[PDB]
């Protein structure tokens, strides 16, 4: 299966999906304190309205606390990025299989 390798730890594939169609399931900063919003006019204007929501590393939905992964997608995943809240090296890389 594929996964996002985070500075070293790996997010299930299946938990990023997850976190896809859960931010696009609640009002904003509503669930938790997320998701964020980024709507037209923002700085992700052109893919259209993005949102923000946490990611874990283990079996289970994010929902409450710390915030240490996330994921930003677009409603359909067109655009879909996993980032660690680190500095220099916040970017997750997809790895396929």
């Amino acid at each position: 299966a594929a996964y996002w390798d985070c500075d070293g730890t790996e997010i299930p594939e299946r938990n990023v999906r997850a976190a896809v169609v859960l931010a696009f399931n609640y009002r904003k900063e509503s669930f938790h304190g997320y998701p964020a919003t980024f709507i037209i006019g923002s700085t992700f204007s052109g893919v259209g309205e993005v949102r923000q929501f946490p990611v874990e590393d283990s079996d289970a939905n994010w929902q409450g606390g710390a915030v240490k992964y996330y994921i930003l997608t677009n409603k359909r995943g067109s655009y879909l990025e996993v980032f660690s809240s680190v500095g220099s090296g916040n970017k997750c890389t997809f790895v396929e299989g």
